[PDB]
């Protein structure tokens, strides 16, 4: 119970950019994050900001062209609430920016929801 | 509800390893070492103290404590990092003392139920 107060409250102070030193450029669109949760729950976030763990500076701003800002927005939301938004339209994005950022749990719901559905040659 | 054991279970060994600690806390000598947005998200106190500077990435900021002992503020904050406070008779005092001036409510109803399960009469 105690668990999920303090996630629903981590989720609020990144959406007013409380304590937001890591902001993730995708597509134009800005995402405002909290660096100690990134380093926790993606392994590439675990690596980039590695090195730059101790130097309290400025925000670390990272940088993303590899998959669009809908399909980081729905990760995102996920990383600060543990629940993603799956459907036939973004099941696949979202498998793709999945593993770029090293997370082997939503890799798993990805292929679990494409079990559930067919998918033939042409 | 195991992907928020998993990071809270990640967190704790952050903060044991100064990871991404932005905020000290010096109580009774012994140092802190923990992030301060997870104190405002479950500290009424520092939800105060670091309101002001919530924005200023900067220095790690350093809070001072001589109400408390180190003890006492250790089984707390190891409460905040793991969700599970162990009460007796002997710490049941001072860490609803504590409690209370970090303005934790979740923390002080337990203490509460503790005493609920103990007795005591007058001398």
């Amino acid at each position: 119970s105690h668990h999920i107060r303090l996630l629903q409250q981590l989720d609020e102070q990144r959406q007013k950019d409380l304590f937001c030193d890591c902001h993730i450029i995708v597509e134009g669109q800005m995402f405002k994050a909290h660096r100690n949760v990134l380093f926790a729950s993606s392994g590439y976030f675990k690596m980039l900001l590695s090195q730059s763990c101790r130097d309290m500076g400025e925000p670390i701003t990272a940088t993303f062209d590899v998959f669009s800002a809908d399909t980081f927005t729905a990760i995102l939301d996920f990383v600060y609430s543990g629940k993603l938004p799956l459907s036939g339209q973004n099941v696949i994005e979202v498998m793709s920016a999945a593993a770029y950022l090293q997370m082997t749990d939503v890799i798993g719901v990805c292929k679990m929801f494409i079990k559930s559905s067919l998918d033939i040659n042409e």
